[PDB]
Formats: C-alpha cells, structure tokens, sequence
C-alpha cells in the first residue's frame, strides 16, 4: 500500500486567481500524477482550501468548499482516489516541515529513483 | 498568524528504534524550531503515528499514542503550541507532495529568507 | 450561539430504502427543524453514513457519499448551516448515551420548555 | 460488532463542578457501563469537553484535556476501549436530536430489551 498525499493550491493548480472554479491546472504535476498512478499509487487530495474563510468550521467547508473542488479536478482529468479537507493552515507565512515531504517542481522533475534518494539522503 | 506545521517521526527524531519513549532526537532540527519559535511562529506537531498499527483509529491513538508523544517532547525541551494525530499514512514507499513544504535537512540548514527563496521560485 | 445537532438517517429519512438518493422524508421532523431555525438556532446535520462501506476512511465519503446528502437535503428544502460526515458508527445493536439527546419522535411531538424540562429533570 | 457511543459531562459526571478533575461520578451509569462491557459492547467516550474554550482548536485539546479525562475514567475505573474529541459543541440551550439516543438516566433504569423496544417505537 502506497499512497501520494497531494495538495490542491499551488501545487496541482497555478494559484492565478481567487475564483478556484477557474484557476489554472499545473500540467506537468497533473501528468506526473497519471504515471504514478499507472504505478500502482494511489491518490489523495489533501487541502486547507478555505479553512481561512470558515475559521476551521469543517462542516461549512464540506459545503462550499467540496462540490467546486471534485468538479475542477472531474474537468482537468486529475486522477485522484480519496479527497480530504480540514488540514491545517500554515498561515501567509507558515509552511509543513516533513521528511517524506517533496515540492511541486521536485515532483514533476525526477523519476521515483531520484525521490527515493532525496529522502534516503535525510536518513 | 504564522504556523509551523511539523511532522514528528523522522524530522524531530532519529527513527532509530520502535520503541517512541526511547527514541533520539535531531537536536539540529528542534534547535531550529526554538529560533522560530523566538520570531513569534507558533509550532504544531502533526503525526501519522500509530495510524498503521490501529488501522486509521484515532480514538485508540487518543489513548496510546498521544501520552507518549508529548511526554517525550516534554523530556527533549520541544516546543510546540499543537498537537494533531490523525495525520494520513502515506505508506513505506508513499510521500507528501506541497509547494510550501521543506525538508527537515533543508530547514536546518536554512534561514527565514533562503526558506522563502525556495516558495517564490516555486511560483514560476 | 445555540446549535441542533441532527443525525441523518432515521431522523431526517425513513430509512426505508438503502437508496439514499431516494429515501422517503419524515416531514413532520423537517417542519419541526424549520421552526427552530427561525428561533436562531443553527441547523448541523451530523452523519455516519457511509462509515461501514468505506471503513471509517472520510476520504471516500467525501467523494461517493456527501453530493446525494446535499442534493437530498436540498430537494426536500431542509435548512442545514453545517453537515459533517465521519461520525462514528455504532453498529447494528449499538447506540448513543447523551444527556443532552432526543429522539425524533420526541422532537416532533415536544415544543421548546418541554424538551429543556425533559433535560432539567436530568440535572 | 457494537459500540456504545458515551458523552462524558452530566452522563458519565455529575456536573456539579467546573473542575473536571475533581467532578462527581455518575455511579449507577458507570456501573451499567461494565455490564455492557461484559455483554461485549465496545465503549467509546466522545465528548465536547473544551471545545467552548479552544474555539474549536483540536490541536489544544489534545494537550490540555484529554490527559485530565483519561486520569478521571481510569480512576473511577471506567470501562473505555476509545476517547474521541472535538465532538460538536451544541451551545447552552443547543440539543442532540438521533434515532438510537438515549438519555443517561434511561440508560441507568432500562435493561437491553427495553431500550431495543424504545428504539422500535421510532423506526
Ligand atoms: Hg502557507
Ligand atoms: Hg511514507
Ligand atoms: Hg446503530
Ligand atoms: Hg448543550
């Protein structure tokens, strides 16, 4: 069992606007997906999306948050296996320290031997 | 408001053994978070821990896994404002995928504006 | 800030069919839920539902089970500020212990001071 | 498999006293508790113990109330298998309203049958 945890805003899409329904989709890290899930991986979704505007209310983001998620990624052909809201906002100036963690670009970048060895490198 | 949002096993701990009472810490990395800490970062520990072992069950993790973690954060001097289980278990051979995400050996190794540097190039 | 906390199936639903997309409502339990929202009172569906199928994993209900409870609850007109998926499941035999709890037929048949006198009597 | 789904404050506790760590105990229920334990019922706590305090804030009840909460079952030698926080804060005149609820004092005075029999009046 192998799993990608996958952020929503500005890693699957080009974070140019505010209107989510019509942000732009990141293609290369989308395509990237594909191959990994030809792998054998599965996909989930994990995001913070509007945990700002709601003030961590859960129950107002499966509301106004989901719907307009599932049917942006249904549009850009993003496969995904799970979708899971409420994570954690880092805030303007935060950000998640990990040491399975890889950025967009380094994804997009390197072949599954090459993660593999970013990370060994950490242990 | 600015977070940190800090991963526990491998990042603040060496993984060198199962047993989470007695595992060692990188002393760099909590060293780190005390300096962020001082520049008024609020620090949240967030752990998959026991998510295998009780197959998604936070309300067992709840009673076995949550005393263990902050008794040890107390006996290393980790600061920290948060504590969240529950994370999801991507798996051995599983990772995270995020543009603000950093490394424990990158964030070490690195201050506030090399950090920074890493997003912004992130963006284009 | 004063909120009802409304499980779904059984108390919203008749629970006579495993269709959830087009299970009978008990009408007399949404009118009830349509006056206490006009008395101020937020509205938050919280559900198991789905909780077996998938195993506890939220991450599928997301996808699979949360559109059908909106659409349902939007098609029968049911006020709701929040929904929450998630909640533990208590099985076949199993149920809720809560001092603070009714039953739908107690809701329906019961005005405000009746049920707060039903709670006092608890103390 | 079935579970119990316990509150903690006025059905596990007397509520008499903002200091939870000192809290009366609800003996008769606690009592019962132990023989549907025996009958093979798993017990799960769920509480929204501070949930007013933290504004909602997991991340702080995780550290400043389940180690009080866990102190108090285990001294009172309550039977628990799982402790779940963050449950929903339903506010002062806010109620739960579910079709397999009972109340804590129905619980204390009924036997299995009885409850079963008060569960088929609502389906
Ligand atoms: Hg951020
Ligand atoms: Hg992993
Ligand atoms: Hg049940
Ligand atoms: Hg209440």
């Amino acid at each position: 069992m192998k799993k990608l945890i996958v952020d929503l805003d500005g890693t699957l899409t080009q974070a140019n606007t505010s209107d989510y329904r019509n942000v732009l989709p990141r293609l290369d890290v989308i395509e990237q997906l594909r191959e990994y899930h030809q792998l054998g991986f599965e996909i989930v979704i994990s995001t913070a999306r509007n945990m700002r505007t709601y003030e961590g209310n859960v129950g107002k983001i499966n509301i106004h948050t989901l719907p307009i998620i599932t049917e942006w990624l249904d549009k850009h052909q993003v496969p995904y296996d799970e979708i899971l809201v409420g994570k954690p906002w880092c805030g303007h100036d935060g950000f998640y320290i990990d040491d399975r963690a890889v950025r967009p670009s380094e994804f997009a970048s390197m072949n599954l031997e090459e993660i593999h060895q970013l990370f060994e490198k950490e242990k």
